[PDB]
């Protein structure tokens, strides 16, 4: 725990860590129950719920939308206004590019932030508190619980969908495969794990320099480790440093070693 404290000093940030080795039940925790804006990490759990509700052929359904529907960060969706996108294509864009419009379109499909909350409550997550769409959800002020969760809750809900029986295996594999092919976390959890370790992650960035990564990680042999690494800073306009998360992950790996 002192190693984490020193990272908090080095990077002038608050750190939230929960890691579980599913083979041994050993954990690594640090402010595990402290709330942080979840930011785009919520995209992973939103797709988990979508997969609970949609069949695979349901995902071939084309969703149409307009220039008006576009928000601030639409790397994929802004390129397909004219033709629309399938739910499967939207899930891809949301998870692997962190496309905000894609998240919003998927979120509508599942009944909005309240339905997402109800669904998370049903799987035993009493902490995660979705209220808004992207990008407004990313802006959480100190003391607020709206659009927040904790390291422990995020890791546990991700584990529920990716590793447990909340999804049947083919849908688990689908979620895992998208997250394995995430494009946005090269400097985060992925930069903190030894060679030959496999990573399936979703990143997030929000106000107060919030910088998150949640993941399932697989050692060369043995069971997966579930990990959430969350962070925030004291100023609203603060910039984050990805190295904080990479270094935190290294501590986690060492501790489980
Ligand atoms: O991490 C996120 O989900 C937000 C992004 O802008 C992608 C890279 O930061």
């Amino acid at each position: 725990k002192d190693d984490f404290a020193k990272l908090e000093e080095q990077f002038d940030a608050k750190l939230g860590i929960f890691a579980l080795d599913t083979g041994t039940n050993r954990t690594v925790t640090y402010r595990p129950d402290e709330r942080f804006a979840f930011a785009s990490t919520i995209k992973a759990l939103t797709v988990g719920v979508l997969l609970q509700q949609k069949s695979i052929e349901d995902l071939n359904q084309r969703i149409t939308y307009t220039r008006d529907d576009l928000v601030n960060y639409n790397p994929i969706t802004e390129k397909h206004v004219d033709t629309g996108m399938t739910l499967k294509e939207l899930a891809d864009a949301s998870l692997r590019y962190s496309d905000n419009t894609a998240q919003n379109l998927i979120l509508k499909q599942i009944g909005g932030p309240e339905s997402l909350k109800k669904e998370l409550r049903k799987i035993g997550d009493e902490v995660t508190n979705p209220e808004r769409f992207e990008p407004e959800l990313n802006e959480v002020n100190p003391g607020e619980t709206q659009d927040t969760s904790t390291a422990r809750a995020l890791a546990t809900s991700l584990q529920a969908f990716a590793l447990e029986d909340k999804l049947p295996s083919e849908k688990r594999e689908l979620l895992i495969d998208w997250m394995k092919r995430n494009t946005t976390g090269d400097a985060l959890i992925r930069a903190g794990v030894p060679e030959g370790w496999e990573v399936a992650d979703k990143t997030g960035a929000g106000s107060y320099g919030t910088r998150n990564d949640i993941a399932i990680i697989w050692p060369p042999k043995g069971d997966p480790v579930v990990l959430a690494v969350l962070s925030s800073r004291d100023k609203k306009d603060a910039k984050y440093d990805d190295k904080l998360i990479a270094e935190a992950t290294k501590v986690v790996v060492k501790a489980l070693n």
